């Protein structure tokens, strides 16, 4: 079929697994959340919490789906039509290592969910505590025997995937470890081998040598407020896309509607960018589109505390707090205009 509706797979949705509801959870997780001391703010510093009652939860922005549990089948259907709705093939899951019973759980409903309508799932490791690069192989190894040959575990050119956030804390030097092809615990030519993207922050000074050095295969941006790095300013988009390619890399630079994280960071509000109906997100799009990159991450489908979500938000006005919304456009804008970006990259790719 050429219908212009097809899924596409080398566009990755960053996904959180984190709600929960009294119900399923024993707690309305996340949407409870502690409210962040101010960096800069001095001591005694009492800020509180964000209780996630229906009146209060942790956004500036109100789900249409409401105060949903990760673990609820029903909503990862909803959310598995929301990205066919978007076109985004592959839906890249926060990993925190959590050891835990409910963390399996939600991860087979997730790739059983997301089979049923073609989506992919490939994993973002978190900063989880004490990780490392010998812990690191461990989890790799493990995710990909547990969950390899689930259909809808993700492969680009047989290839599983793995974003690596805040993947600076960890030195070149280990990383070489596990990522050069002579590492001494190297995944390369092994069972374990997988396409790794590192954060890719600060300058160039520091970033060219550091992607090098430890032997990622490519790297990602992640933050969606433009100008928050060096990464996530989009003019430079164009010259870390002709590294990338000179230096046999790939370039995933992350696109976002909108940024706002004032209720759990009030101290943050510099980085607040506005989406006006669409047009932030519209201009975000097209320069990663005109850098001329093979893949385009999306920060977030669902990172409801900083306001960086396309799932679909609605009007909501308690006695709690006024929230924000779509303003002039419909809950579902931001899944349809994806389709519409996810188009043009795909009009631009050969
Ligand atoms: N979701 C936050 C922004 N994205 C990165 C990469 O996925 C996350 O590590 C980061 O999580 C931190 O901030 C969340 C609140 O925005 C916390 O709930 C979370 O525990 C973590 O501190």
């Amino acid at each position: 079929n050429n219908l212009g509706t097809e899924l596409d797979y080398d566009t990755f949705c960053f996904y959180y697994d984190w709600y929960g509801s009294e119900a399923i959870d024993g707690q309305y997780r996340h949407w409870a959340h502690a409210i962040a001391p101010d960096p800069n703010g001095g001591s005694g510093q009492n800020p509180g919490t964000i209780p996630g009652t229906q009146e209060s939860i942790a956004s500036n922005f109100y789900p249409q789906l409401g105060r949903y549990s990760s673990s609820d089948p029903n909503i990862l259907t909803k959310h598995m039509d929301m990205f066919v709705m978007a076109r985004t093939g592959v839906l890249a899951l926060t990993w925190w290592n959590e050891q835990d019973e409910t963390e399996a759980k939600r991860i087979g409903l997730i790739l059983d969910a997301a089979d049923k309508k073609k989506i992919k799932v490939c994993f973002h490791l978190e900063p989880y505590p004490s990780r490392n690069v010998q812990n690191l192989r461990e989890n790799i190894v493990k995710l990909i025997t547990r969950y390899g040959n689930h259909p809808a575990f993700y492969r680009k050119d047989g290839k599983p995937l793995f974003f690596i956030y805040d993947s600076y804390l960890i030195e070149p030097s280990e990383w070489e470890k596990l990522l050069s092809p002579g590492g001494s615990i190297t995944i390369r030519n092994t069972a374990y081998d997988a396409l790794m993207i590192g954060l890719w922050t600060s300058s160039p000074t520091v970033q060219r040598p550091f992607i090098l050095n430890a032997h990622f295969d490519g790297f990602y941006t992640y933050f969606a407020a433009t100008g928050f790095t060096y990464g996530s300013t989009p003019t430079n988009w164009v010259s870390m896309q002709k590294w990338a390619k000179e230096n046999g890399k790939i370039f995933i630079p992350s696109v976002g509607p909108g940024y706002i994280d004032t209720r759990i960071r009030p101290w943050n509000g510099s980085v607040i960018r506005t989406r006006t109906d669409g047009q932030y997100y519209d201009a975000m799009y097209r320069k990663a589109i005109e850098a001329g990159v093979s893949a385009i991450s999306i920060t977030s489908f669902n990172e409801w505390h900083e306001g960086s979500q396309i799932e679909p938000a609605v009007p909501y006005t308690s006695s709690e707090f006024t929230y924000l919304d779509y303003e002039n456009r419909e809950p579902d804008y931001y899944l349809t205009r994806t389709a519409y970006w996810v188009g043009k990259f795909r009009e631009s790719k050969q």
